[PDB]
């Protein structure tokens, strides 16, 4: 019993009462109803509904933490190819194509701070497939001028 005051206290800590609010209002009135099996002595229904409201509490923990884990990956592999597409000449040959990534970046943070999680890792997960797309696009097109001009060379010389 000490064990649900310890969980549910981590849970808020990592927010997760926001990020799953149906689920956490579901997990409390199953506290409640545990509460009131104890308070009417009966310890044996208590116990068995004192498992189910750990085993809910423990899911909004570990499903929190993967979700951001996963956050963390798209918004530093994000920044790595952006880095890697603008030492290929991104802003000279596609600069549009930057935009949109940090604009679906920026529109991904702004549904993770209203605690809409999956909805924010669709959204970055979209500027991930967006940011790969763009290295790609823009080494292309940096190989293909270095061509042109080694050939526009060479038919005026």
């Amino acid at each position: 019993l000490r064990d649900i005051k310890d969980i549910k206290n981590e849970l808020i800590r990592e927010r997760g009462h926001l990020f799953y609010s149906k689920e956490f209002n579901e997990a409390e009135r199953l506290e409640e109803a545990m509460k009131q099996s104890f308070s009417k002595k009966k310890a044996i229904e208590g116990n068995e509904i004192a498992l189910k409201v750990l085993e809910r509490y423990k899911t909004i923990i570990r499903e929190t933490r993967e979700k951001k884990e996963k956050t963390n990956y798209l918004k530093e592999n994000i920044e790595k190819y952006l880095n890697d597409a603008e030492a290929n000449e991104a802003y000279i040959w596609i600069p549009l194509e930057i935009d949109e990534v940090n604009n679906l970046y920026f529109e991904a943070t702004r549904k993770y701070k209203n605690y809409d999680l999956d909805n924010a890792l669709d959204m970055y997960s979209k500027a991930f497939n967006r940011a790969q797309q763009a290295a790609k696009n823009a080494k292309e097109a940096k190989a293909l001028k270095e061509t042109d001009e080694r050939m526009y060379k060479q038919l005026k010389a």
